[PDB]
């Protein structure tokens, strides 16, 4: 059966994330001609089939609203069995502010709210006017408004957080970082941080060793365990990771344009892993290098700390 996480504000979250847009899918421009048919009808697949409450990450800077609203029209999936995580696109502006860029979002999307908005990341287009402590002040006006049920940042150090935290009346209920086991620290600190100030942290990119699997897996005890762990519970070496994220206390969130992948992420549930399990998976996983596919530019500096 489902899981859930549960905010500091009460809220439930479904504890992992499956419909996304994989890199493939973003957009450059929103036109009539760029409109992806094969991403509305995954979408839509998805929102069909399906079981529970399905989790959708979205962002402003992806352009893909439009595939996504066609499919929340086109489904008959309930409202309220899909959770919308959105964002607002920091880094590289298209709306001059966050509730901007929502209403935007939710006329294109054909929602009146989401469930989750994020601000996407600290590094602020040099071309907004709007610091990110107006910007969280948009986002705990939105809020309170209820066009976001849910308030967080994405891609936020510690620092950042605390830079949030001293002028919140709102404390952020997410920060959506990227994490996997070849990357257990995002930036210095930041899992330890995050869970003991109650904020909860998804993860992006959870299936980084899967993505770079490289020629000599065979011959790394990384891999060789998560074949063996695969085999041992008869699931995906995908579906491993990914419940193991959860166990770290972790959203996964995850792009797969696969419908049976999918399934198979809602699909974690339906195993565990053993504490044993769960420390070894970490404890390999630390062994190894980091891998970083977001924000280089900004945190490569940072991967001395990551593992």
């Amino acid at each position: 059966n489902q899981k859930f996480f549960t905010l500091s504000n009460g809220n439930k979250i479904p504890a992992v994330a499956v419909v996304g847009t994989g890199t493939k899918w973003y957009k450059a421009e929103e036109t009539d001609a760029t409109f992806s048919q094969e991403l509305t009808d995954i979408v839509k697949l998805s929102l069909d089939t399906v079981p529970g409450i399905v989790h959708i990450d979205a962002a402003e800077t992806y352009k893909t609203y439009p595939e996504l609203g066609a499919a929340l029209k086109e489904t008959k999936k309930p409202r309220e069995e899909i959770f919308i995580t959105d964002k607002f696109s920091s880094l590289h502006k298209i709306s001059e502010d966050p509730k901007s860029a929502l209403e935007t979002a939710l006329n294109k999307l054909g929602v009146d709210y989401v469930d989750l908005y994020l601000i996407h990341s600290p590094f602020f287009d040099k071309d907004l006017n709007i610091d990110l402590e107006t910007a969280w002040k948009q986002l705990e006006e939105l809020y309170k408004s209820g066009k976001a049920k849910n308030i967080g940042v994405s891609n936020f150090t510690v620092e950042d957080l605390k830079k949030v935290l001293a002028i919140a009346e709102i404390k952020p209920q997410v920060n959506q970082i990227e994490f996997s086991p070849f990357l257990q620290n995002q930036t210095p600190g930041i899992v330890e941080f995050s869970q003991k100030n109650d904020i909860l942290l998804e993860a992006y990119s959870p299936l980084g060793p899967l993505q770079k699997k490289p020629t000599d897996a065979d011959q790394q005890p990384f891999y060789q365990y998560l074949k063996e762990l695969s085999e041992k519970y008869n699931k995906t070496e995908a579906q491993v990771l990914l419940l193991w994220v959860y166990k770290r206390g972790i959203l996964p969130v995850t792009t797969s344009a696969k419908i049976e992948r999918i399934k198979q992420a809602q699909d974690i549930f339906s195993f565990d892993l053993t504490e044993e399990e769960v420390k070894k998976i970490t404890d390999l996983g630390l062994q190894h290098e980091p891998v970083r596919l977001w924000h280089v530019d900004f945190y490569t500096k940072y991967n001395s700390e990551a593992q």
